[PDB]
């Protein structure tokens, strides 16, 4: 089957460029290569994420609007009230369960204030322009005059605000009646035309992860050693995700929906395989989508509603990460933590993976939000990045996962 080809050599990208970058960095590695090879041996992981990062604004702000536009503003109004709720009680799950897995295997035994990083997040999500929103988002300095902040637009798409300004927009759509079907059918139009383009995409994916993987443990120095220095620290990210992805969701799907919940996540195996291959929630959305309602089931208006808001405000996988980042460098620079810093750092890091963009590498631009508010160390993320290649997928599978199941479960709620 070539669509499963497709997934399949999406997947085996990762192990084949994890075998590419091995071998690269044997014989020399970066050294060897010079930085006049290394661009062009890096450049095809680059292209990749240029696509991705292409394909996002259209395809969510499409997706949005059409999905809001397909949904009474009454029901359209209690699922999406349900949904936040399943997405924070399980982003707030995730934090937990990494908190609590760094504190007991304890992987470390071996500036914006927090108020202004909120108010910035507030300030996102509803963008002063729709224009500069598709590539800037609003943040906050600092002019010592007293520390007096002063904000501007930097770069980075405010993925959030432009979400919240579909999802108004086609709620205005719908109750606009006749007059919002020309641009109801205009915004679904050019919805599936982005679909084409990111199934067509999907085939250089399995290059540009090959190529993303080997050089991003080429630019890693001394593999092995490194390895052994974080193996605590990516143990204790990949075992919260298991546990997370495995026990804690299904657990509450089959809790609010006596339906086995395996079969669902079966349901959607494929789509969680191109999300651990690309790393990225966004181009594993339209296929999410297409899954969710064809084999499990899903009502299309509940799906294409609730997967697109949740590619960029649900993100368990990020959340777990953070947390256990945090907890990690608290613990290697040997600052306990207490009650107050705990909570700080579960309510940081929701907030976190809720202003999360969904691409790859998105989720360390702001982990030192949460090194910060705890008063850690900001450095230390340089070994981080080091490993994201890796903790990064495992946590876009446990994003996208998250999206999956909510549909499922808010579906049966419908029901
Ligand atoms: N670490 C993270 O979760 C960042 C976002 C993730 N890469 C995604 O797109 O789902």
């Amino acid at each position: 089957l070539r669509a499963n080809l497709l997934v399949l050599l999406t997947v085996v990208a990762v192990v084949a460029g994890v075998a590419l970058g091995l071998g690269v960095s044997g014989a020399g590695g970066a050294l060897a290569l010079g930085p006049e090879r290394l661009s062009a041996f890096v450049f095809p992981g680059e292209l990749l994420l240029r696509l991705l990062r292409m394909i996002i604004l259209p395809l969510v702000v499409c997706s949005l609007i059409g999905g809001a536009a397909s949904l009474d503003p009454g029901a359209l109004g209690r699922l999406g009230a349900w949904a936040l709720l399943f997405f924070l009680v399980t982003t707030l799950l995730a934090s937990a369960l990494g908190v609590g897995l760094a504190l007991a295997l304890q992987p470390g035994a071996a500036s914006k204030e927090v108020l202004d990083s909120f108010l910035d997040l507030a300030r996102n999500i509803f963008p002063s322009n729709l224009v500069s929103a598709a590539f800037r988002s609003y943040s906050t300095t600092y002019e010592e005059r007293v520390k007096v902040p002063v904000g501007q637009e930097v770069e980075g798409m405010n993925i959030l605000g432009l979400v919240v300004f579909a999802i108004v927009f086609g709620v205005a759509l719908r109750k606009l009646g006749p007059e919002g079907e020309l641009l109801i059918r205009f915004f679904n139009s050019f919805n599936e035309a982005t679909m084409v383009l990111v199934s067509w995409i999907m085939w250089y994916a399995p290059v540009g992860i090959m190529f993303l993987v080997a050089g991003k443990i080429v630019e890693m120095e001394d593999v092995g050693l490194l390895f052994a220095r974080l193996g605590k620290y990516i143990l204790c990210c990949l075992l919260g995700h298991a546990i997370h992805g495995l026990l804690v969701l299904p657990l509450i799907y089959f809790l609010f929906t006596r339906k086995n919940p395996y079969r669902f996540l079966w349901g959607i195996v494929t789509p969680l395989a191109t999300a651990f291959g690309t790393s990225s929630s966004s181009a594993t959305l339209p296929l999410m989508m297409k899954c969710v309602e064809e084999n499990n089931g899903v009502a299309k208006h509940i799906s294409r509603f609730i997967l697109p808001i949740g590619a960029t405000v649900n993100m368990d996988g990020a959340a777990l990460f953070q947390c256990v980042a945090a907890v990690f460098i608290a613990q290697l620079s040997q600052q306990s933590l207490d009650f107050v810093k705990i909570i700080t750092i579960l309510v940081t890091a929701t907030a976190s993976s809720v202003g999360a963009a969904g691409i790859p590498a998105g989720g360390v631009l702001t982990l030192a939000i949460i090194l910060e508010a705890v008063n850690l160390p900001v450095d230390h993320i340089s070994l981080i990045l080091a490993v994201d290649w890796l903790v990064d997928r495992s946590c876009t599978v446990l994003n996208v996962e998250g999206d999956a199941l909510g549909a499922g479960l808010l579906q049966n709620y419908v029901d």
